């Protein structure tokens, strides 16, 4: 059913990852939504993505990404090297809330993907505390030495000592004996994690990446990392997309597996062919130890799966878009002729 993107060596994770949104179908359809009739063919962003959507959604052949990267700006071989997955996620994202933002789908984007987290410090021996709510599109988790995704966020949450050299200073109290942490207060609908396996080393200089093994389930309750439980919607997620790499550095091979529609039947998005897999192929193998192992991982609320995954047919897709898109085909066609 589903089309590949085209091979783009350079480009390391971003097949992987406009795969991964484009079945965010609840953020493709508001994609579609974005007046765009004015933008300019070449520097627009958020044109850019609806094209690669529509292809995705209507060609029987690999959809091609030149025009996305053009508008973006990393057109050189060390773009993708000097960023994180999740960085490009932002730049993405960024450009598609602020031209959805005046419309009848502003606001999505935080709808879908942003969370809130409380980081606090506590005094110890004094009655002050500091609350500070920040909000986050995604979560990086730590894996050396972590046997799962729970035990990760056991870490994460984790209370870190303050004193001796490290003390906090309490103003009109003094500098004092402190514990320092995070918790959660909400979870977005859908979250996105990546795994902190390329990490710098200073005994050499340079990022390595780690391949040791870390686990993570079809399906996380994620209810002991909140701050306040709600029983009527129970912090359950279900594993929508698992970001993977093989090798040791930027030339390595980068796929993306997906459950595109939530049921657990899975397929494996390899650049232009686009395959069926097990669930085993898609969750366990990408496991690690034994260097094919997984990055980033896309979870979806339980509650929302109906909602964040709702079918998306060309009635969807405003016609003035359809029309753009299908002159730009138009003309391709004539050259090439
Ligand atoms: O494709 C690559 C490079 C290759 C490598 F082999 F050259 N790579 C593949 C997997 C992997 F982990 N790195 N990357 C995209 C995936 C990547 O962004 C995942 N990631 C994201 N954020 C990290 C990582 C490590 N630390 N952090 C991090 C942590 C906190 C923070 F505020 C910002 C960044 C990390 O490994 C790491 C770099």
């Amino acid at each position: 059913g589903y089309v590949g993107l085209k091979n783009q060596g350079a480009t390391c994770y971003m097949n992987s990852l406009l795969q991964t949104l484009f079945f965010t179908n609840q953020l493709r359809k508001a994609v579609y939504m974005m007046p765009t009739e004015g933008d300019d063919s070449s520097k627009s962003v958020p044109l850019a993505l609806q094209r690669v959507f529509y292809e995705l959604q209507h060609s029987d052949k690999p959809v091609g990404t030149k025009k996305l990267t053009k508008s973006f700006g990393w057109e050189t071989l060390d773009s993708f090297m000097q960023h994180d997955v999740q960085e490009l996620c932002r730049v993405l994202l960024d450009n598609v809330e602020n031209k959805m933002k005046g419309t009848c789908v502003e606001g999505t984007i935080p709808k879908l993907f942003r969370g809130k987290m409380v980081s606090y410090i506590q005094c110890k021996e004094v009655d002050y505390r500091s609350d500070r709510r920040e909000d986050y599109y995604d979560i990086q988790l730590s894996i050396k030495g972590k046997k799962n995704i729970f035990e990760s966020f056991v870490d994460y949450v984790a209370v870190e000592q303050l004193d001796g050299d490290n003390k906090y200073d309490a103003g009109e109290h003094g500098l004092q004996e402190a514990e320092k942490g995070v918790k959660f207060l909400t979870l977005p609908p859908v979250l996105h994690l990546q795994l902190m396996r390329f990490m710098y080393d200073p005994q050499t200089d340079q990022n390595i990446k780690i391949n040791d093994r870390f686990e993570f389930p079809e399906q996380l309750p994620l209810d002991e990392f909140l701050q306040k439980t709600d029983p009527k919607d129970p912090a359950n997620y279900i594993l929508h997309a698992v970001l993977v790499h093989s090798g040791d550095n930027h030339g390595g091979h980068y796929v993306v597996y997906l459950n595109p529609k939530g049921d657990g039947k899975w397929c494996k998005f390899d650049d232009d062919v686009v395959s069926r897999c097990t669930k085993e192929e898609a969750i366990e193998h990408n496991y690690g130890g034994h260097c094919t192992n997984a990055y980033m991982l896309v979870y979806i609320r339980e509650s929302k799966l109906s909602e964040v995954l709702q079918a998306v047919t060309d009635h969807d897709i405003p016609q003035q878009l359809v029309e753009r898109l299908q002159e730009e085909k138009r003309i391709e066609a004539q050259k090439r002729k």
